């Protein structure tokens, strides 16, 4: 739920917020106004939900989808990153193309026997698979893949002539990522787009030839398979290269950019005679929509040169050579306004009306579905463990879960809290603000709390804002990983809406290069509580943006997002994942409750798999801690927390009557719901289950225990209630979702919340 | 009234298009009209409930 | 099921080179046979439906809305299986110990 | 010798006895009477005694016979239970039928020289067993037995 | 084993192989009796125990 204030929107969440984006914490607030004005026109894809594999199954192969595919494997990748993948892949890449023994064996292994060719015999051995590992031998899979890679360039100009053999499927996952910025961002991609080719390359060529002989008839390849393979393979190698900056390789470009960009002159620099016109560039200028790099190059780092413009470029290589037209990861290639054509509104704040509280922020999947697997490793030589349904948990966690759907996908959130400034008033009316108001995203809490980061917390500094910082490979680093886009989080949405540019690169108290942006102006609505500035000219200017979205009339979104999720198992009883192991054990989660009574404790405990219950154990069912809901209810906890704190204070100072009951029996309504339909949720099965362990669990230990003509029980009370809660955590268990965090302080709140019964039920 | 209409939640004081639940424990409520009116005969305890 | 007599190896001169043939035989179609294998529903589940369902039927009070039903059941399978309650308490056996099934 | 009596039935044998076999410890012994009525009609086999082996000696084998072999070793089965046992052994499958290669090894094992399909010839090895255990080798016999059936398809 | 199960409140004291084994005892023991009330004399409902 962090936040911030209009005034102390700098005054705190002035980490977060942007206005620090740039250098300047420094003297006055960015701002003033100025000189060139535009806005780029775009970023690009959609790329989330979008969930989807590959198979990268067979030989004569792909020419560039597999890096595309590495970069995924980049996400996941544990190595970070990318820049460190090309690198490191060019090394395994050249191993390969340099030797031309190691293909000894991988000869014998085929056609691989002694002599050579073997003329027209065919002799049977070739797997898909199974020479691949005869491959995986040689360099153990850093990330192998490479282990399939190469068995499939192996398999490409080797399987054309009477050898081709092991037949293959592969799969391997769809992944979330974000929006995708950083500067290095796009040299990553540059280098991948190396790979692009410079792999494709590896693929490309290729050999349809002395087959072997032919020659009477195909024929011994003498090594000649083998040192077909190589010899103008890394001699494709040797006609493979790839060279200039992937860092470099646009630094330049984008410094080129700003420059044309910038009110403030880019000078000397200058749109240039070919230099641009380029046809390239334009639109490159166009793009400046994947903006910020400037803001991105400008604020972290402190500079770039063009270095090696030459003339001719940037350019004819200079800047058209380029990544972007690739649009490799899912960084996301598209027009306009769908990456924004999903967001999330809060309108309406009242009365002040503008300022007080209003999140945007948007629609959500519960869709049902989860999935049972179980891993099915085939072989050791690596991990994978070929996998399917297993359903009776998948299906069932789903089954439950559309009462679950019943309830907490966002609005619910939203539209309580949001309301429920009516309670309060009235009207402070600017001294809080203002307020951040508006913030609770899928779009990163999903993102390193399914990395495990748990950021949706790692905002904690970066709305308390000198950056965590505490380095690990893993490590903030990462909230460095969550930062860059939930400085996009804001943007975006003042993206579209309402293009009024310029501005200019805030000269500062340092350090012109170029560090400029748009001045964030539109217009306004006059009376304001806004702010640092006051500004009724139509429009804030704004170092913002968004509070011209919080000026920004609600809209609240069209906007139709809600992930999807995989179909692997089907995919794989054909063939293996990889996505794994990311999905962990998990077969939680296994709780012991007691009963109320006087002056007996009344335990009750579940066995894990009893709510599943059917019997006893199912040895390695695995599933994901299949994120989604996580981020949602976990909106959840903040606000029915938020609200109560503001009803519970109101009530504590106003204070003075007309407040309290208003918003204490309301603190009713919504302490009678969530008792309620936690019945519902709680109870309604396999809940059920639950609920009756508490019965003949503690009625057992009831006669267990002895005497049984005082035991109630059930019929009533909260002992009528405590089993509805005890269902509560317990289908709230089993999910991925919650943590045991929320059950308690749910149960607290619940319980003192109120509940009041009757009602029951 | 005053009360009704203050529990009215709290008040139309934000009077709007508003009050929507927790109607079972103003019967149970209309025993917090109790200071109003003294109930040990429930009736209009319990009976100034029902309208 | 299924299994193959088949090439044999070539026959082609004559029994004769299973390239892998006679490994790939073995599978090619095997687990592939295994993918024309499966066998899917509740081996838990498969039942405890019908049991619930059985019970309804058994039930003096009633099943209520659940009933003999249509082509539900006349189904010469379940009759018996209706019959079959002599593997009684199923609903005995599942009622008491579990607390449900639907 | 352990037993009851008809009013400690209930009273102490109470929990072995079927008044509780339902939930009902409860209010009152389950009982009083009502609705519909009847009597199944039906349990099964005799299968005491009956002792009783088989061989599954022979590949061209068994459609469904084993299976019933292996609910024997079921109960005789450390591993319980026999859900387990189906479910494990779906994934010995999975990794038989999945795999090509590790069908190098019992390839070569028999006509399974280097070369294919050697034709005419017929090459002398192939035991019982001998075979058998060449299998043996790939996944250890949790239950091996999938030792002899795959090996018996 | 009956020794609780006589006892009744269940052993419970689990372990691969355990009383989940008294368990393993326990649903035929309680076929002891009803097979020969079983056979003899078909006389039925009763009901659900309603409880």
């Amino acid at each position: 739920g962090f936040n911030l204030k209009v005034k102390d929107l700098n005054g705190s969440a002035r980490g977060l917020t942007q206005a620090f984006a740039i250098g300047e914490l420094k003297n006055q607030l960015s701002v003033g106004a100025l000189q060139l004005p535009l806005q780029f026109t775009r970023t690009f894809s959609a790329s989330m939900t979008s969930e989807l594999l590959w198979e990268v199954g067979k030989g004569n192969i792909d020419p560039v989808m597999y890096a595309r595919l590495f970069f995924q494997y980049a996400q996941a990748g544990g190595a970070l990153s990318v820049d460190e993948l090309v690198n490191q892949f060019t090394e395994y890449h050249q191993s390969t193309a340099c030797n031309p023994e190691i293909w000894r064996k991988l000869t014998a292994y085929i056609t691989g026997s002694s002599n050579r060719a073997i003329k027209a015999d065919a002799v049977g051995k070739v797997p898909p698979t199974a020479i691949l590992e005869q491959l995986r031998t040689l360099a153990p899979s850093e990330h192998e893949l490479f282990h399939h890679i190469t068995t499939d360039f192996v398999c490409h100009v080797l399987s054309p002539l009477g050898f081709i053999l092991p037949d293959a499927a592969y799969v391997y996952r769809v992944g979330r990522t974000a929006t995708y910025p950083n500067f290095y961002a796009l040299v990553d991609c540059v280098r991948a787009s190396d790979l692009r080719r410079m792999l494709t390359a590896l693929s490309s060529v290729d050999s349809k030839m002395l087959q072997a002989t032919f020659k009477a008839k195909g024929a011994l390849a003498p090594a000649l398979i083998s040192q077909h393979l190589a010899n103008a393979a890394t001699t494709a190698f040797e006609r493979s290269r790839g060279n200039f900056d992937a860092n470099a390789v646009v630094s330049s470009v984008l410094t080129i950019l700003g420059r044309l960009w910038s009110p403030s002159t880019p000078k000397e620099l200058d749109p240039s005679a070919r230099l641009r016109n380029t046809n390239g560039i334009d639109q490159l200028r166009s793009n400046l929509a994947l903006f910020i790099a400037y803001q991105d190059m400008v604020k972290q780092r402190g500079r770039a040169e063009v270095i090696f413009s030459d003339e001719e470029l940037s350019s004819t290589i200079i800047p058209w050579f380029i990544e972007a037209m690739s649009e490799v990861s899912p960084f996301k290639l598209r027009p306009i306004n769908e990456t924004t054509s999903y967001i999330g509104q809060t309108s309406a704040i009242d009365h002040m009306g503008q300022p007080s509280h209003v999140v945007v922020y948007e629609d959500w999947q519960f869709a049902k579905e989860i999935t049972a697997f179980t891993p099915v490793k085939l072989a050791n030589n690596s991990n994978q463990r070929f996998l399917d349904v297993e359903p009776g948990i998948s299906d069932r966690m789903s089954a439950t879960l559309a009462p679950i759907g019943n309830t907490f996908a966002v609005s619910a959130f939203v539209k309580n809290r949001t309301a429920v400034y009516e309670a309060v008033s009235q009207r402070g009316t600017v001294n809080s603000n203002g307020a951040e108001m508006t913030l609770g995203f899928p779009s990163v809490v999903e993102r390193d709390y399914a990395l495990d980061r748990d950021p949706m917390v790692a905002i904690a500094a970066l709305r308390t804002g000198i950056v965590d910082e505490s380095l690990e490979a893993r490590a903030s680093n990462d909230l460095k990983r969550s930062m860059f886009n939930y400085y996009a989080a804001v943007m975006h949405y003042a993206v579209a809406h309402n293009p009024e540019v310029v501005v200019s690169e805030h000269q500062g108290v340092a350090a012109e290069q170029g560090s400029l942006y748009l001045v964030w102006n539109v217009r306004t609505e006059l009376r304001i509580p806004v702010g640092y500035n006051a500004i009724e000219g139509g429009s804030i200017r704004t170092p913002e943006p968004l509070e011209a979205i919080a000026y920004n009339k609600p809209i609240q979104p069209s906007e139709v997002l809600q992930a999807k999720v995989l179909d692997l198992a089907n995919h794989t009883t054909s063939i293996h994942i990889w996505p794994w192991h990311e999905a962990s054990t998990e077969f939680a989660y296994e709780d012991a409750y007691s009963v109320t009574i006087r002056n007996k404790r009344y335990t009750a405990e579940v066995k894990e798999f009893e709510l599943l219950g059917l019997g006893q154990r199912r040895e390695r069912v695995r599933i994901l801690k299949p994120t989604v809901a996580h981020a949602i209810i976990q909106m959840w906890y903040s606000w029915f927390v938020e609200d109560d704190r503001t009803l519970a204070a109101a009530r504590r100072t106003s204070r003075d009557d007309a407040e309290k009951l208003a918003i204490d029996g309301r603190r009713m309504q919504n302490a009678v719901t969530l008792l309620r339909k936690i019945e519902m949720i709680g109870t309604t099965g396999i809940g059920a289950s639950a609920v009756h362990l508490a019965q003949s669990r503690i009625v057992d230990q009831m006669a267990g225990r002895g005497l049984i003509d005082d035991s109630s029980d059930l019929h009533v009370g909260i002992n009528r209630h405590r089993i509805r809660i005890w269902a509560g955590l317990a289908v709230l268990q089993m999910m991925g979702l919650l943590s045991r965090s929320e059950a308690e302080a749910l149960t607290k709140v619940l319980g003192d919340s109120n509940a009041l019964g009757m009602v029951v039920a």
